[PDB]
């Protein structure tokens, strides 16, 4: 994702929640 604090978004950093639905 970029701006978050969940976990490494594959190849970025602490993601947030891109997938929802």
């Amino acid at each position: 994702d970029g701006m978050g604090e969940e976990f490494i978004e594959g190849l970025v950093r602490d993601s947030l929640y891109p997938p929802a639905g």
